[PDB]
């Protein structure tokens, strides 16, 4: 699974895996909600509802640089984060991310 | 929404589930993956899949406080967190991780 094979990695990588499968699980039965609280603290739940909107702006086009820090928190490093992470996206998600957030 | 309303603490509350919302929606379009990817750093996901084994180990009632710590990297406040996390978890998460991860 793991672009690097080793036991450790491959390990870390599938406990990741594990979890999404939970999630997934836990969707199906409505149990979303709660499992997510459990498994997230505050400050990350919050971060992750702040993401969605830089993630959101970036797509748009419309706000500057200037614009995302002061309003969204967002800095060069962030919306370094933020880009990069885009570029990296297989290209179906940004063509659903489109639809669906835009 | 919120324990309390106010406009701020109301609009932070919905971007969370916003962010919901989208990841049931890319579950829904096997587009959880690579969502999840976007969303989240690489120490993020790592520790997503560690809490689900803390959970996991606290729900099985056989692993001790130095063994959780040593073995799991869980202290006195990793494991203070997992635990009152636990109690607050609506009961129904509770039964269902039983059967799920047990
Ligand atoms: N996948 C991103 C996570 C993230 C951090 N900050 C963000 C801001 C916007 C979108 C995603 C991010 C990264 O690993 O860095
Ligand atoms: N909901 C937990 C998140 C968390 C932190 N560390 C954990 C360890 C195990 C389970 C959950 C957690 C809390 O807010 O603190």
């Amino acid at each position: 699974q793991s672009p690097y094979s080793a036991a450790m990695a491959e390990q870390r990588h599938q406990e990741w895996l594990r979890f999404v499968d939970l999630l997934k699980n836990a969707y199906q039965n409505d149990l979303h909600l709660p499992l997510l609280n459990l498994m997230l603290t505050p400050d990350e739940r919050e971060a992750l509802g702040t993401r969605v909107r830089i993630v959101e702006e970036l797509l748009r086009g419309e706000m500057s640089q200037r614009e995302l820090k002061n309003e969204l928190g967002a800095g060069i490093a962030t919306i370094t984060r933020g880009s990069n992470s885009l570029k990296a996206a297989p290209v179906e998600l940004r063509q659903w991310l489109e639809e669906v957030l835009l």
